[PDB]
């Protein structure tokens, strides 16, 4: 009896919660952020060499943007075009000269290279950045680049 | 039966509190809660067409006081960043009869002395300044990107 | 069965919570322990900073333990602007005290320090390397708040 009310009254809650939690995910996005399926996409709003980059991002308990399909690519060009600033991905050859994998050792599952490319220009880039048109080139890695970690 | 009801009723209060904790982390310092609104800023500038799509594509608007309270709000934003920005509300289909973006009138109004003057024939937007009055401006300039949700 | 239905609504709610919590924290907060804090990534005189906190439903960074003041100094570092903390010895000079009028229960003064330099400095700084300076409160640092 009195456990049937309880579970009435967790629903309420929850539906509370729920209304009001869709909320803030909009205002949290807005204006450094991009939802794409179960990902989350989101800028620093500054730029930084590689190994800064991603640092930063799994300190946060993430990891440095990593598009493995052409919505989150797109997603990701989003925030790319609003900051006017091309990113830092989180692939590198940097074992294997050649082969990109993502930080866990895992081959790209995904890829949206500019005609050309990689091209290990001067025999020295190893890390990836995407241009605001959402094309890839793989570049120095000592290069700056906009900070964009995926959650 | 009991022993899972009170452990949802636990998980139930923990999320309460939790997120009531991050409410206050996501308003500081870009945002203002208002009733049941929110208003954000995005701490830049853009002009009219351009702060619009932001907000819409945002899954908002534009920020559209409709209360001596919201404005309010608003204007602590404003205050804030020191930047006018812009609302929603144009008169760009009917010269002289601002709207919302659904096409409704307005039902609150704030306007500055003498405003709106359509100035030089040409200004369909509206700026809110640091004092909280209205002014309407041509839509070409740039202002704070306010958005709501 | 609504019991277990309801539990998989909130448990898939606690996922999502943890998801957004964690976008919400970067690049301008930290979280430690059940403490959060949040810079505004400005800096203002103290007096203006303890406003925009209190303001916020918060109050100016309090670490009260090692572990919470190298989670402030994360956000210190990453600004590199030294920041404000809550605490002044304004009432008593020599004696900082928390917005309570707690006296401090943890303390990390850089070698030399508090010596009320100028013989006015009531108010705490932190430097990038998370060590403790006592500095006029008219200064401009990094406004960091806790919730
Ligand atoms: C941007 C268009 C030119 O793009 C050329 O040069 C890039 C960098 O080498 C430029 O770096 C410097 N320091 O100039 C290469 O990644 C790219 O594949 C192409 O060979
Ligand atoms: C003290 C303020 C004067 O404000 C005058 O001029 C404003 C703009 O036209 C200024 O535009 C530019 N480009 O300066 C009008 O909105 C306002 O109603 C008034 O007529
Ligand atoms: C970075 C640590 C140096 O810290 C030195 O300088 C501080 C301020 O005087 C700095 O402010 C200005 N305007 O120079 C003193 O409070 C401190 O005891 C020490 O003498
Ligand atoms: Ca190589
Ligand atoms: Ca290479
Ligand atoms: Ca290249
Ligand atoms: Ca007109
Ligand atoms: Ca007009
Ligand atoms: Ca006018
Ligand atoms: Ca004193
Ligand atoms: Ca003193
Ligand atoms: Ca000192």
């Amino acid at each position: 009896a009195s456990l049937r009310q309880q579970v009435e009254a967790l629903q309420g809650q929850v539906q509370h919660l729920q209304a009001a939690f869709s909320q803030y995910k909009k205002v949290e996005l807005f204006p450094n952020g991009q939802s794409v399926g179960e990902k989350i996409f989101k800028t620093a709003g500054f730029v930084k060499p590689f190994t800064e980059a991603q640092l930063l991002c799994t300190q946060a308990g993430g990891q440095l943007a990593s598009p493995r399909s052409a919505a989150e690519n797109a997603a990701l060009q989003q925030l790319v075009v609003a900051k006017n600033e091309a990113a830092f991905l989180s692939m590198t050859d940097s074992k294997t000269e050649g082969k990109f994998t993502y930080p866990t050792g895992e081959s790209l599952v995904y890829s949206n290279w500019a005609p050309g490319e990689p091209n290990d220009d001067g025999g020295s880039e190893d890390c990836v950045e995407i241009f605001t048109n959402g094309k890839w080139n793989d570049r120095a890695c000592g290069e700056k680049r906009l900070v964009v970690c995926e959650f």
